[PDB]
């Protein structure tokens, strides 16, 4: 039981206003028969153009949202919306453009689902609310067979070319014509009650509903995300590395110490109380204080009130990355900001984002008066290790943000120049991956100085 089915049954209710007097009794291999598609009885890696929740979850990066509206069946115009807001006008003879035939309209899919999956997947996974219209258009964009390896490289074949009969994955697809071997879900067969709209509002204010096809699209794949990523949380499935998750991971963890000892050594805080990650380890172990560990899994729909993680209920609070309303005074905060565009953060739901690194964490929507207790933490690095090279050429360092004996001596040495270019760095890449520092009010790195004495 890892792939769909083509027996199972799937569920016609929803197709019958575009497609009526539609069998109630319906398979999947029925279905894309009917759909224009001609599986063979082929072992060929591709057993179904329809796949399970469990398999749409594991490729949630390939996720695009496509809905399909009768403008007037085959002698009236369709309108495709897709998740990234285009739509296209098909004619048989927010951006909306003007009617043109299927062969143009077709070159235009394909080089959007290219721009927009190259660098997050290997694949499509057309994620539907499916009336009927939307599954009448495949035929006249989608190719299927065997699975098939890209001519201009190692990675499956994505699309399809009718002018040179070659195949191409998202990168090496200019100029081509056919998705090739797409994948889709339909929401519609999960049970719900009532339309698109009724089921989306139910949990998300964000997007509304202008009346078009890309609006539908957009809605359906956020419902998704809420049923997959904010009702359900599966923290044991991994995602494969697409970008820079692994030095963003290990910067997370450099500014972490960095940040938190220098509280520490500058305010002198008899206890630190570390709110978060119930598997949380001691970021400086070797800090004299007092240290208190709270557990707090990541919340995915709203964000905790500090009311309820203090149980309505000295030194200093620790947020790395533990998403509350009002953050108190006292506290060291580490806060992703779901705004950030990059590959590794999905659009979400009601704002806020799924951010897709090793494992799939929905967020939610940053909201800066969360913040209003704290300021921003300044860029600073803080070393106390001996001044000694050991083991890339060099200019001198000369920064009032190196706080280090041998900056406060009047010279930056060597090794404290190599970590602290390595640190700066380390932090930039966390900040450009969305991660955004706060602190108390009182902090200064004035007070790192007498460190040294
Ligand atoms: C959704 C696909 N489709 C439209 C033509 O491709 C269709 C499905 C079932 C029946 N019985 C007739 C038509
Ligand atoms: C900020 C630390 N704190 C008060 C110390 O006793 C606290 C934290 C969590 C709960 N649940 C209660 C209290
Ligand atoms: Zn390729
Ligand atoms: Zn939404
Ligand atoms: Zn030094």
């Amino acid at each position: 039981p890892t792939h769909l089915s083509v027996d199972t049954k799937f569920k016609t209710e929803g197709l019958c206003v575009d497609i009526p007097g539609i069998p109630k009794d319906m398979t999947y291999r029925r279905l894309i028969s009917m759909m224009g598609f001609k599986m063979n009885y082929q072992v060929n890696g591709y057993p179904n153009m329809f796949i399970t929740r469990e398999e749409a979850i594991r490729h949630v990066r390939a996720w695009i949202g496509f809905d399909v509206e009768g403008c007037h069946g085959t002698n009236l115009p369709l309108q495709l919306g897709f998740s990234t807001g285009v739509n296209l006008v098909a004619v048989p003879t927010p951006l909306m453009y003007k009617g043109l035939p299927w062969n143009v309209v077709r070159i235009k899919i394909v080089q959007m689902l290219s721009d927009t999956l190259k660098n997050l997947s290997d694949r499509v996974v057309f994620v539907l609310w499916a009336h009927g219209f939307e599954l009448t258009s495949m035929k006249y964009f989608v190719k299927i067979g065997p699975e098939r390896t890209c001519c201009l490289c190692d990675r499956r074949a994505t699309c399809f070319s009718t002018a040179s009969d070659t195949y191409a994955c998202w990168h090496h697809s200019i100029g081509f014509d056919y998705v090739y071997n797409p994948f889709m879900i339909d929401v519609q067969q999960w049970g719900f009650t009532g339309n698109l709209q009724s089921n989306h509002d139910l949990y998300c204010q964000v997007h509304g509903n202008a009346h078009v096809a890309s609006c539908d699209a957009i809605m359906t794949r956020c419902l998704a995300v809420h049923e997959c990523f904010v009702k359900r949380v599966d923290w044991t499935i991994e995602y494969p590395i697409i970008g820079d998750e692994l030095k963003i991971n290990a910067a997370c963890r450099k500014v972490q110490h960095m940040v938190v000892k220098a509280a520490l050594l500058a305010d002198k805080f008899p206890v630190l109380h570390d709110i978060g990650n119930p598997k949380a380890i001691k970021c400086v172990p070797q800090a004299d204080v007092e240290w208190k560990f709270y557990d707090a899994q990541p919340c995915s729909d709203k964000a905790y009130k500090i009311e309820e993680l203090f149980y309505s209920y000295d030194g200093v609070c620790l947020f790395w990355n533990c998403n509350v309303d009002r953050y108190p005074a006292n506290s060291i905060v580490c806060r992703f900001d779901t705004r950030v565009l990059s590959n590794l953060n999905l659009p979400g739901c009601d704002g806020g984002s799924l951010y897709v690194n090793k494992h799939a964490f929905h967020t939610p929507a940053f909201d800066k008066s969360a913040f209003v207790n704290l300021k921003q933490l300044p860029f600073f690095y803080y070393s106390d290790s001996p001044c000694e090279s050991h083991g890339i050429d060099y200019v001198p360092l000369k920064s009032a943000t190196c706080i280090t004996r041998c900056n406060l001596g009047g010279a930056v040495c060597r090794h404290h120049a190599n970590e602290y270019r390595l640190y700066l760095d380390a932090y930039n890449m966390m900040i450009s991956a969305g991660f955004s520092l706060w602190v108390y009010k009182q902090f200064d790195t004035y007070n790192l100085w007498n460190t040294f004495t």
